[PDB]
Parts: C-alpha cells; structure tokens; sequence
RNA sequence: GGAC
C-alpha cells in the first residue's frame, strides 16, 4: 500500500539495535477495544486515552522534562498479545476531537512515535508481575497501568528480541480500504 | 455497560 510505504520510509520500525536497558523513563500499558484505532494511531502518529489516562500521561511527559522517554505498550482487549510500542512525543491537548477514532467518546490528542509494530503473545510476558498492581502479571493490566522501571526493562527486552510472525501491517490494506469505503457511506 |  502507498500509505504503508510512506510510513516505512519515514520511521525506523522494529529497530534491531533498540535500547531496552533504560537508565531513566516511564512506561505505561495502553489498552484499546478498537483495532481500527491502532491503525489510526500508526498512520497519524497520535493517541488519546480517557480523561483520567490523558492526565496521567500528560503528568509523566511533563515530569520527564526530555531526560528520558515515556513508552506506551499497546494491546487490544482480548487479543492475547501486545501489538507494539510507541514513545509519547508531546504534552496532551485535552479538548480536541481527532476525528479518526471509532467512537466519539475519545476526546483529546497527543503525539506519538511508533517504534515497534509486532505481535508478541501474552505467554512471552505473563511471568513478569507488577508489585504496584497486587503482583498481577503485566499482561493483566488496565489502560495506563504504570510498569515500574526494572520490570519495564524486562518487558522491553522481550518485545525487542521476539521473532514475530505477524503484525498489524499484515492487514494494512484492509484498514485503508475500510476507512475509505466507510467515509463514502457517511458522505452519501 | 467497558479502552484487564
């Protein structure tokens, strides 16, 4: 797809030399019940959470003061896997409707830069448990759950090294065709 | 009813 070719040329997806051994940074889980929203995020380099989640991420970003990354670990509800990793790149705009999400409920926007676009099954990660979340596995997290830095390094090591066989890019043409056709229906 |  020509949209996908332009994305691949602009970004360095799935870097072989990624630094998982973070000396500083903040890492959060992102959940979505729309697969279409993941595609939009990749295409437009944006995300939006709940109001509550947007404030939590805004605070993290502003508090880092550019000294280290804010990483976001993406997983679709019920999918059984993570689908990638993006870095937060701007503070939050709280009111704006992006106008690309499946539902009108998502209000606000912030910039992201996708780094990993790869399916990593939950069975690669469920041994990593979160002490700030009642010792639950990292794979059983709600939206914007924070992953403590030592646990996040282990998670990032696994996501970087995993030899994936699928990703959301496999379906990129499908998302583009649906986005285009649905827009026609709305404008008829 | 909801981005375990």
């Amino acid at each position: 797809h020509p949209v996908l070719e332009k994305l691949k040329a602009a970004h360095s997806y799935n870097p072989k030399e990624f630094e998982w051994n973070l000396k500083s940074g903040r890492v959060f889980i992102i959940k979505s019940y729309s697969e279409d929203d993941i595609h939009r995020s990749i295409k437009y380099s944006i995300w939006c959470s709940t109001e509550h989640g947007n404030k939590r991420l805004d605070s993290a970003f502003r508090c880092m003061s550019s000294k280290g990354p804010v990483y976001l670990l993406f997983s679709v509800n019920g999918s059984g896997h993570f689908c990638g990793v993006a870095e937060m790149k701007s503070p939050v705009d709280y009111g704006t409707s992006a106008g690309v999400w499946s539902q009108d409920k998502w209000k606000g926007k912030f910039d992201v830069q996708w780094i990993f676009v790869k399916d990593v099954p939950n069975n690669q990660l469920r041994h990593i448990r979160l002490e700030n979340n009642d010792n639950k596995p990292v794979t059983n997290s709600r939206d914007t759950q924070e992953v403590p830095l030592e646990k996040a390094k282990q998670v990032l090591k696994i996501i970087s090294s995993y030899k994936h066989t699928t990703s959301i890019f496999d379906d990129f043409a499908h998302y583009e065709k649906r986005q285009e056709e649905e827009e026609v229906v709305r404008k008829e």
